[PDB]
Protein backbone atom coordinates (compact mmCIF):
# COMPACT_ATOMS: atom_id res chain seq x y z
CA UNK A 1 0.00 0.00 0.00
CA UNK A 2 1.26 3.55 0.85
CA UNK A 3 4.41 2.19 2.67
CA UNK A 4 6.81 -0.16 0.92
CA UNK A 5 6.42 -3.69 2.23
CA UNK A 6 9.33 -6.18 2.50
CA UNK A 7 9.17 -10.00 2.73
CA UNK A 8 11.21 -12.41 4.95
CA UNK A 9 10.78 -15.90 6.42
CA UNK A 10 10.32 -15.93 10.18
CA UNK A 11 9.75 -19.25 11.96
CA UNK A 12 8.31 -21.58 9.24
CA UNK A 13 6.20 -18.69 7.79
CA UNK A 14 6.39 -15.67 5.40
CA UNK A 15 6.22 -12.17 7.07
CA UNK A 16 5.41 -9.14 4.86
CA UNK A 17 5.58 -5.86 6.82
CA UNK A 18 6.29 -2.11 6.02
CA UNK A 19 9.91 -0.69 5.91
CA UNK A 20 9.39 1.24 9.24
CA UNK A 21 9.43 -2.11 11.06
CA UNK A 22 12.99 -3.42 11.24
CA UNK A 23 15.02 -6.29 12.84
CA UNK A 24 11.96 -8.61 13.41
CA UNK A 25 12.82 -11.30 16.01
CA UNK A 26 10.40 -14.00 17.31
CA UNK A 27 9.08 -13.81 20.90
CA UNK A 28 6.42 -16.59 21.07
CA UNK A 29 2.99 -17.99 19.96
CA UNK A 30 0.05 -20.34 20.88
CA UNK A 31 -2.59 -21.26 18.21
CA UNK A 32 -3.89 -17.74 17.13
CA UNK A 33 -0.85 -15.60 16.06
CA UNK A 34 2.93 -15.57 16.70
CA UNK A 35 4.58 -12.28 17.68
CA UNK A 36 7.90 -10.67 16.69
CA UNK A 37 9.79 -8.02 18.58
CA UNK A 38 10.60 -5.17 16.16
CA UNK A 39 12.09 -1.63 15.91
CA UNK A 40 9.83 1.19 14.72
CA UNK A 41 11.96 3.39 12.38
CA UNK A 42 9.34 6.24 12.60
CA UNK A 43 9.18 6.41 16.45
CA UNK A 44 12.57 4.95 17.42
CA UNK A 45 10.67 2.54 19.72
CA UNK A 46 10.63 -1.25 20.06
CA UNK A 47 7.22 -2.72 19.07
CA UNK A 48 5.52 -6.11 19.23
CA UNK A 49 4.18 -7.22 15.79
CA UNK A 50 1.60 -10.01 15.62
CA UNK A 51 0.81 -11.82 12.41
CA UNK A 52 -2.64 -13.49 12.76
CA UNK A 53 -2.43 -17.22 11.90
CA UNK A 54 -4.72 -18.16 8.92
CA UNK A 55 -7.16 -15.34 9.88
CA UNK A 56 -9.86 -16.27 7.31
CA UNK A 57 -9.28 -19.99 6.71
CA UNK A 58 -12.19 -21.04 9.06
CA UNK A 59 -15.49 -19.58 10.44
CA UNK A 60 -14.11 -19.68 14.02
CA UNK A 61 -10.88 -17.87 12.93
CA UNK A 62 -12.66 -15.27 10.74
CA UNK A 63 -14.97 -14.11 13.61
CA UNK A 64 -11.98 -14.35 16.08
CA UNK A 65 -9.97 -12.00 13.80
CA UNK A 66 -12.85 -9.46 13.83
CA UNK A 67 -13.36 -9.87 17.63
CA UNK A 68 -9.64 -9.26 18.34
CA UNK A 69 -9.41 -6.12 16.14
CA UNK A 70 -12.71 -4.70 17.60
CA UNK A 71 -11.43 -5.37 21.19
CA UNK A 72 -8.07 -3.68 20.42
CA UNK A 73 -9.52 -0.61 18.67
CA UNK A 74 -12.02 0.00 21.54
CA UNK A 75 -9.87 -0.31 24.73
CA UNK A 76 -8.04 2.89 25.76
CA UNK A 77 -6.61 2.34 29.27
CA UNK A 78 -3.14 2.48 30.86
CA UNK A 79 -3.28 -1.11 32.20
CA UNK A 80 -4.75 -2.59 29.02
CA UNK A 81 -2.67 -3.41 25.91
CA UNK A 82 -3.36 -0.92 23.11
CA UNK A 83 -3.18 -0.87 19.33
CA UNK A 84 -0.49 1.36 17.76
CA UNK A 85 -0.99 0.11 14.15
CA UNK A 86 -2.88 -2.49 12.04
CA UNK A 87 -1.87 -3.29 8.47
CA UNK A 88 -2.07 -5.70 5.54
CA UNK A 89 0.22 -6.05 2.43
CA UNK A 90 -3.09 -6.33 0.43
CA UNK A 91 -4.19 -3.41 -1.76
CA UNK A 92 -7.88 -4.55 -2.02
CA UNK A 93 -10.54 -6.73 -0.30
CA UNK A 94 -10.09 -9.56 -2.90
CA UNK A 95 -6.38 -10.05 -2.04
CA UNK A 96 -7.03 -9.54 1.73
CA UNK A 97 -5.89 -12.65 3.58
CA UNK A 98 -3.41 -11.34 6.18
CA UNK A 99 -3.72 -9.09 9.26
CA UNK A 100 -0.86 -7.62 11.31
CA UNK A 101 -1.34 -5.96 14.72
CA UNK A 102 1.22 -3.65 16.34
CA UNK A 103 1.45 -2.85 20.08
CA UNK A 104 4.28 -1.78 22.48
CA UNK A 105 6.92 -4.42 23.28
CA UNK A 106 6.79 -5.21 27.02
CA UNK A 107 9.89 -6.22 29.00
CA UNK A 108 8.59 -9.25 30.90
CA UNK A 109 5.50 -11.20 31.98
CA UNK A 110 4.49 -12.21 35.52
CA UNK A 111 5.99 -15.74 35.23
CA UNK A 112 9.48 -14.17 34.67
CA UNK A 113 9.26 -11.90 37.77
CA UNK A 114 8.25 -14.71 40.21
CA UNK A 115 11.12 -17.02 38.95
CA UNK A 116 14.02 -14.49 39.41
CA UNK A 117 12.51 -12.92 42.61
CA UNK A 118 10.57 -13.11 45.93
CA UNK A 119 8.40 -9.92 45.69
CA UNK A 120 7.89 -7.35 48.46
CA UNK A 121 4.46 -6.14 49.68
CA UNK A 122 4.56 -2.74 47.91
CA UNK A 123 5.67 -4.63 44.73
CA UNK A 124 2.58 -6.98 45.03
CA UNK A 125 0.23 -3.97 45.82
CA UNK A 126 1.27 -1.99 42.73
CA UNK A 127 1.06 -5.10 40.42
CA UNK A 128 -2.34 -6.27 41.76
CA UNK A 129 -3.67 -2.70 41.90
CA UNK A 130 -2.78 -2.24 38.17
CA UNK A 131 -4.37 -5.60 37.12
CA UNK A 132 -7.58 -4.56 39.05
CA UNK A 133 -7.59 -1.05 37.56
CA UNK A 134 -7.45 -2.66 34.09
CA UNK A 135 -10.13 -5.26 34.86
CA UNK A 136 -12.55 -2.54 36.16
CA UNK A 137 -12.19 -0.81 32.76
CA UNK A 138 -12.51 -4.18 30.85
CA UNK A 139 -15.50 -5.32 32.96
CA UNK A 140 -17.24 -1.95 32.47
CA UNK A 141 -17.32 -2.50 28.67
CA UNK A 142 -19.04 -5.92 29.52
CA UNK A 143 -16.00 -8.04 28.57
CA UNK A 144 -14.56 -10.82 30.77
CA UNK A 145 -10.89 -11.73 30.18
CA UNK A 146 -11.78 -15.44 30.99
CA UNK A 147 -8.13 -16.61 30.70
CA UNK A 148 -6.23 -14.21 33.05
CA UNK A 149 -2.84 -15.73 33.94
CA UNK A 150 0.83 -14.57 34.54
CA UNK A 151 1.70 -15.06 30.79
CA UNK A 152 -0.82 -12.37 29.61
CA UNK A 153 0.11 -9.85 32.31
CA UNK A 154 3.11 -7.95 31.13
CA UNK A 155 5.34 -5.23 32.61
CA UNK A 156 7.58 -2.48 31.06
CA UNK A 157 9.80 -2.39 34.13
CA UNK A 158 9.79 0.35 35.72
CA UNK A 159 6.82 -1.88 36.99
CA UNK A 160 4.01 -0.49 34.75
CA UNK A 161 1.62 -3.35 33.76
CA UNK A 162 -0.55 -4.14 30.70
CA UNK A 163 -3.24 -6.88 30.38
CA UNK A 164 -2.85 -8.74 27.07
CA UNK A 165 -5.32 -11.24 25.58
CA UNK A 166 -8.61 -10.22 27.13
CA UNK A 167 -11.86 -11.10 25.35
CA UNK A 168 -10.58 -14.16 23.29
CA UNK A 169 -3.34 -22.92 31.13
CA UNK A 170 -5.47 -24.49 33.99
CA UNK A 171 -3.96 -23.23 37.31
CA UNK A 172 -5.76 -19.83 37.48
CA UNK A 173 -9.30 -20.83 36.36
CA UNK A 174 -12.49 -20.18 38.45
CA UNK A 175 -13.98 -23.48 39.85
CA UNK A 176 -17.42 -22.65 38.33
CA UNK A 177 -15.87 -22.50 34.84
CA UNK A 178 -13.90 -25.76 35.59
CA UNK A 179 -16.88 -28.06 36.37
CA UNK A 180 -19.23 -26.85 33.53
CA UNK A 181 -20.37 -23.13 33.72
CA UNK A 182 -22.95 -23.65 36.58
CA UNK A 183 -23.82 -19.85 36.02
CA UNK A 184 -21.05 -17.19 35.91
CA UNK A 185 -20.19 -13.46 36.18
CA UNK A 186 -17.14 -11.12 35.72
CA UNK A 187 -15.54 -12.28 39.11
CA UNK A 188 -14.32 -15.30 37.15
CA UNK A 189 -11.32 -12.93 36.45
CA UNK A 190 -11.22 -12.04 40.24
CA UNK A 191 -10.59 -15.70 41.10
CA UNK A 192 -7.59 -15.57 38.64
CA UNK A 193 -6.27 -12.35 40.27
CA UNK A 194 -6.49 -14.16 43.64
CA UNK A 195 -4.43 -17.06 42.28
CA UNK A 196 -1.86 -14.64 40.76
CA UNK A 197 -1.66 -12.53 43.99
CA UNK A 198 -1.14 -15.60 46.19
CA UNK A 199 1.68 -16.77 43.81
CA UNK A 200 3.27 -13.23 43.92
CA UNK A 201 3.25 -13.31 47.77
CA UNK A 202 4.57 -16.94 48.22
CA UNK A 203 6.66 -17.48 45.03
CA UNK A 204 4.75 -20.77 44.42
CA UNK A 205 1.62 -21.65 42.27
CA UNK A 206 -1.49 -21.72 44.51
CA UNK A 207 -3.14 -24.74 42.76
CA UNK A 208 -0.76 -26.62 40.36
CA UNK A 209 -3.28 -29.27 39.16
CA UNK A 210 -2.04 -32.29 37.06
CA UNK A 211 -5.52 -32.62 35.44
CA UNK A 212 -9.03 -31.11 35.64
CA UNK A 213 -10.10 -33.44 38.57
CA UNK A 214 -6.82 -32.95 40.48
CA UNK A 215 -7.27 -29.11 39.97
CA UNK A 216 -10.71 -29.23 41.68
CA UNK A 217 -9.28 -31.34 44.55
CA UNK A 218 -6.55 -28.69 45.12
CA UNK A 219 -9.04 -25.75 45.04
CA UNK A 220 -11.42 -27.47 47.47
CA UNK A 221 -8.70 -28.28 50.08
CA UNK A 222 -8.14 -24.55 50.59
CA UNK A 223 -11.64 -23.10 49.98
CA UNK A 224 -13.57 -26.09 51.32
CA UNK A 225 -16.30 -28.29 49.82
CA UNK A 226 -19.51 -26.39 48.70
CA UNK A 227 -21.96 -25.80 51.55
CA UNK A 228 -25.78 -26.01 51.81
CA UNK A 229 -26.44 -22.41 50.51
CA UNK A 230 -24.24 -22.88 47.39
CA UNK A 231 -25.37 -26.46 46.54
CA UNK A 232 -29.00 -25.16 46.37
CA UNK A 233 -28.05 -22.73 43.52
CA UNK A 234 -26.55 -25.44 41.19
CA UNK A 235 -29.06 -26.37 38.42
CA UNK A 236 -26.79 -28.89 36.62
CA UNK A 237 -27.56 -32.48 37.74
CA UNK A 238 -24.12 -33.93 36.71
CA UNK A 239 -22.31 -31.03 38.47
CA UNK A 240 -24.40 -31.54 41.64
CA UNK A 241 -23.79 -35.35 41.39
CA UNK A 242 -20.02 -34.68 41.12
CA UNK A 243 -19.96 -32.20 44.12
CA UNK A 244 -22.03 -34.60 46.35
CA UNK A 245 -19.56 -37.48 45.67
CA UNK A 246 -16.50 -35.70 47.14
CA UNK A 247 -15.58 -36.13 50.81
CA UNK A 248 -16.52 -33.01 52.83
CA UNK A 249 -13.50 -30.70 53.39
CA UNK A 250 -13.48 -27.56 55.58
CA UNK A 251 -12.44 -24.10 54.32
CA UNK A 252 -8.93 -23.26 55.67
CA UNK A 253 -8.12 -20.00 57.49
CA UNK A 254 -5.94 -17.96 54.98
CA UNK A 255 -3.97 -16.47 57.97
CA UNK A 256 -2.44 -19.97 58.59
CA UNK A 257 -1.90 -20.46 54.81
CA UNK A 258 -0.32 -17.07 53.94
CA UNK A 259 2.10 -16.96 56.95
CA UNK A 260 3.92 -13.61 57.26
CA UNK A 261 1.86 -11.78 54.59
CA UNK A 262 0.38 -8.30 55.21
CA UNK A 263 -2.94 -8.96 57.13
CA UNK A 264 -4.72 -6.70 54.57
CA UNK A 265 -3.43 -8.98 51.76
CA UNK A 266 -4.87 -12.05 53.57
CA UNK A 267 -8.30 -10.34 54.10
CA UNK A 268 -8.41 -9.44 50.34
CA UNK A 269 -7.32 -12.98 49.31
CA UNK A 270 -10.26 -14.39 51.36
CA UNK A 271 -12.71 -12.04 49.51
CA UNK A 272 -11.37 -13.08 46.02
CA UNK A 273 -11.00 -16.84 46.64
CA UNK A 274 -14.68 -17.38 47.70
CA UNK A 275 -16.33 -20.50 46.03
CA UNK A 276 -19.59 -18.59 45.46
CA UNK A 277 -19.16 -16.25 42.42
CA UNK A 278 -22.19 -14.40 43.83
CA UNK A 279 -20.29 -13.48 47.03
CA UNK A 280 -16.81 -12.85 45.40
CA UNK A 281 -15.51 -9.25 45.43
CA UNK A 282 -15.59 -7.24 42.11
CA UNK A 283 -12.72 -5.24 40.53
CA UNK A 284 -14.23 -1.89 41.59
CA UNK A 285 -14.77 -3.13 45.19
CA UNK A 286 -11.27 -4.68 45.39
CA UNK A 287 -9.77 -1.28 44.28
CA UNK A 288 -11.51 0.30 47.39
CA UNK A 289 -10.03 -2.32 49.82
CA UNK A 290 -7.60 -0.92 52.47
CA UNK A 291 -4.63 -3.01 51.02
CA UNK A 292 -4.52 -0.42 48.17
CA UNK A 293 -4.83 2.80 50.33
CA UNK A 294 -1.42 4.03 48.93
CA UNK A 295 -2.66 3.48 45.31
CA UNK A 296 -6.41 3.97 45.35
CA UNK A 297 -7.69 7.12 43.64
CA UNK A 298 -11.46 6.92 42.80
CA UNK A 299 -10.88 9.85 40.36
CA UNK A 300 -8.10 7.87 38.54
CA UNK A 301 -9.87 4.48 37.87
CA UNK A 302 -11.84 5.15 34.63
CA UNK A 303 -14.52 3.04 32.95
CA UNK A 304 -14.93 2.20 29.24
CA UNK A 305 -17.07 4.05 26.68
CA UNK A 306 -20.05 1.88 25.46
CA UNK A 307 -18.88 -1.07 23.29
CA UNK A 308 -21.24 -2.60 20.69
CA UNK A 309 -20.74 -6.37 20.65
CA UNK A 310 -24.06 -7.40 19.00
CA UNK A 311 -21.79 -9.02 16.25
CA UNK A 312 -21.17 -11.83 18.84
CA UNK A 313 -24.77 -13.06 18.32
CA UNK A 314 -24.48 -12.93 14.47
CA UNK A 315 -23.75 -16.07 12.26
CA UNK A 316 -22.06 -14.78 9.07
CA UNK A 317 -20.06 -16.15 6.14
CA UNK A 318 -16.19 -16.08 6.13
CA UNK A 319 -16.25 -13.32 3.46
CA UNK A 320 -18.64 -11.18 5.56
CA UNK A 321 -16.30 -11.47 8.62
CA UNK A 322 -13.42 -10.63 6.19
CA UNK A 323 -15.14 -7.55 4.76
CA UNK A 324 -16.11 -6.39 8.31
CA UNK A 325 -12.43 -6.86 9.44
CA UNK A 326 -11.27 -5.08 6.22
CA UNK A 327 -13.38 -2.00 7.22
CA UNK A 328 -11.71 -1.94 10.69
CA UNK A 329 -8.24 -1.99 9.09
CA UNK A 330 -9.06 0.89 6.59
CA UNK A 331 -10.88 3.08 9.24
CA UNK A 332 -8.02 2.80 11.86
CA UNK A 333 -6.38 6.00 13.23
CA UNK A 334 -3.29 5.68 15.53
CA UNK A 335 -3.47 6.91 19.21
CA UNK A 336 -0.94 8.63 18.30
C1 LIG B 1 1.21 -7.58 19.09
C2 LIG B 1 0.00 -7.90 19.95
C3 LIG B 1 -1.26 -8.06 19.33
C4 LIG B 1 -2.38 -8.35 20.13
C5 LIG B 1 -2.28 -8.49 21.54
C6 LIG B 1 -3.40 -8.77 22.21
O1 LIG B 1 -3.38 -8.68 23.43
N1 LIG B 1 -4.52 -9.12 21.55
C7 LIG B 1 -5.75 -9.14 22.08
C8 LIG B 1 -6.79 -10.01 21.71
C9 LIG B 1 -7.93 -9.74 22.48
O2 LIG B 1 -7.72 -8.80 23.28
N2 LIG B 1 -6.27 -8.39 23.03
C10 LIG B 1 -1.01 -8.33 22.15
C11 LIG B 1 0.14 -8.03 21.36
N3 LIG B 1 1.37 -7.88 22.01
C12 LIG B 1 2.06 -8.87 22.69
O3 LIG B 1 1.60 -10.00 22.53
C13 LIG B 1 3.19 -8.57 23.48
C14 LIG B 1 3.74 -7.28 23.66
N4 LIG B 1 4.74 -7.34 24.42
N5 LIG B 1 4.93 -8.81 24.83
C15 LIG B 1 5.90 -9.35 25.65
C16 LIG B 1 7.29 -9.36 25.29
C17 LIG B 1 8.24 -9.94 26.17
C18 LIG B 1 7.85 -10.50 27.41
C19 LIG B 1 6.49 -10.50 27.78
C20 LIG B 1 5.52 -9.93 26.91
C21 LIG B 1 3.95 -9.49 24.21
N6 LIG B 1 3.68 -10.80 24.25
Amino acid sequence: ERPTFYRQELNKTIWEVPERYQNLSPVGSGAYGSVCAAFDTKTGLRVAVKKLSRPFQSIIHAKRTYRELRLLKHMKHENVIGLLDVFTPARSLEEFNDVYLVTHLMGADLNNIVKCQKLTDDHVQFLIYQILRGLKYIHSADIIHRDLKPSNLAVNEDCELKILDFGLTRWYRAPEIMLNWMHYNQTVDIWSVGCIMAELLTGRTLFPGTDHIDQLKLILRLVGTPGAELLKKISSESARNYIQSLTQMPKMNFANVFIGANPLAVDLLEKMLVLDSDKRITAAQALAHAYFAQYHDPDDEPVADPYDQSFESRDLLIDEWKSLTYDEVISFVPPP
